[PDB]
């Protein structure tokens, strides 16, 4: 029943985006995370130290493919999120697909407690979206006037974000090709709400010890089956995987 | 820089053990763990629910190849460890390699607080080893007289286990082909002490939510680079990976 995987194909830079194409239509929520062999999402508080050149390339590619990059406010602070950068070629490829030159950032926050002074607001070509709750969207909107478009993402409960609404709120604005880069709380919610369509997961060839949290924190305990779409590798032993529900 | 992995080879039951051969000589500490996509070592408190037929086959194969299966006392209680089972063919293959018919169990405990009444002692063809500290080995030996061989595995500190000594204590008894199936505390220590030579890691195609701990718990924060030896897959989307230091 066991098949050996090995490298069968060098991926030209035209095929690589094909591997990670979004659906032709409909909203697609893709997560991109990196994890150590032993399930560690962080080394020294962030994921950067595991992100080798291979993973950075895939990471930037996924951003390049996305209409919007949805990120929890914690990751935004902790990983020092600034505006998405798109090089001339990235922009070109994006226009070629009928996309804006750079994807937007969508910051998710139930609290609304974002400061006017954050790199996501400051070092950014496009103003980011703030995805938050009906309860606090208005004050958040005013407090962040000029910096971000604040979007109420409550479903039935005006005090929380309904992650399915979040997704539709983005799609409603033509940001249907969604990428989230976390964090683990945010990813946890996408998981619980069963709105995660896709997990792109870099498995870094490291063990990091027990201190690190996983790429998904929270109280959720689901058992969402996903399908292995592909696994890529490089010379450094990284596995760049792509899993799709269900 | 990116190569697509795909199934290039169906593994006959003779090749599969070759993929997981132990070195011809020297002690080798191999860990076998299963993890969800999102780094969850457990579903509902144990790893069983992620272990499909593919993973059970590999798991039993690794046991089959091992001279001894080293397991922390917590995993022994929590996963209801009983004696290792070896079928007639498993035994045959083991004898063919000059190995005993079934590998031994080695239970690791710093405390020594094992009960005479445990399935590891009761439903077992071979009495298991108890790998513990110099400080408590004697009382442990007496309290477990008839049930287990108690082995002092302290290095410089008689109050703790030195995991390198643990490994040598097993090798000294001709149990040099070591497999550990955890748990995460135990694996954490193997990692910190840098004695883990190999991680066989099943990546189950599931996301499980944030509740689960990783396959490595503890305060350790290392960055041990490992080399991807192989990745196998089955029809169910499982990745059966084998990583080797360094
Ligand atoms: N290995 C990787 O791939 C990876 C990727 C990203 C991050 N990380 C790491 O994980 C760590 C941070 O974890 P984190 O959980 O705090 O990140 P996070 O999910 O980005 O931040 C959590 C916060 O974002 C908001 N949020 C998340 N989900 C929400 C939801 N469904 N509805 C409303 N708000 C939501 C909340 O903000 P409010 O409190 O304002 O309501 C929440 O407190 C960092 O160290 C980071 O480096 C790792
Ligand atoms: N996904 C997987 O592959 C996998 C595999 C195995 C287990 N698990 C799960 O993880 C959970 C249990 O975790 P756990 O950390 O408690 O398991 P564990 O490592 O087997 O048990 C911990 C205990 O074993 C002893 N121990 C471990 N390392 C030691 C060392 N270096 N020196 C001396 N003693 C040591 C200690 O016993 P004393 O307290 O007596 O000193 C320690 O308290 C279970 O739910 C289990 O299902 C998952
Ligand atoms: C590619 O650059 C970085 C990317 C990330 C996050 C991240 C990195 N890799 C993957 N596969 N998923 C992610 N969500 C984190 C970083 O450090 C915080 C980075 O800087 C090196
Ligand atoms: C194969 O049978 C089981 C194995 C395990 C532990 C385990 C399972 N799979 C892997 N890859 N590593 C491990 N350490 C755990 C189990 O449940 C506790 C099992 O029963 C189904």
């Amino acid at each position: 029943p066991l098949r050996l995987l090995s490298s069968v194909h060098y991926l030209t830079d035209g095929e690589l985006p094909q591997l990670y194409d979004y659906p032709d239509d409909g909203t697609w929520l893709r997560a991109n995370f990196i994890s150590s062999l032993d399930g560690g999402a962080t080394v020294d508080g962030t994921s950067g130290a595991m992100a080798g050149p291979g993973d950075r390339f895939v990471f930037n590619l996924l951003r390049e493919l996305a209409d919007v990059i949805v990120v929890g406010v914690g990751t935004v602070r902790i990983e020092g999120y600034s505006g998405v950068r798109m090089g001339v070629v990235q922009r070109q490829h994006r226009q070629a697909r009928g996309q804006s030159e750079v994807p937007q950032l969508a910051i998710v926050t139930r609290s609304g407690r974002l400061d006017r002074d954050m790199a996501v607001f400051t070092r950014t070509e496009m103003a980011p979206l703030v995805l938050t709750t009906t309860a606090v969207a208005d004050d958040t909107r005013q407090r962040l006037a000029g910096l971000a478009e604040v979007i109420a993402c409550s479903g039935d409960d005006p005090g929380t974000v309904d992650e399915a609404v979040l997704v539709s709120q983005l799609a409603a604005r033509g940001l249907r090709r969604i990428l989230t880069e976390g964090g683990p709380t945010l990813l946890g919610t996408f998981v619980e709400r069963d709105v995660l369509d896709e997990l792109c997961l870099t498995i870094a060839p490291y063990v990091v010890g027990g201190l690190a949290r996983r790429i998904v924190t929270g109280p959720g305990q689901v058992l969402t089956r996903m399908r292995c779409a592909h696994v890529l590798t490089d010379d450094s032993g990284y596995l760049y995987t792509r899993y799709v529900k269900t």
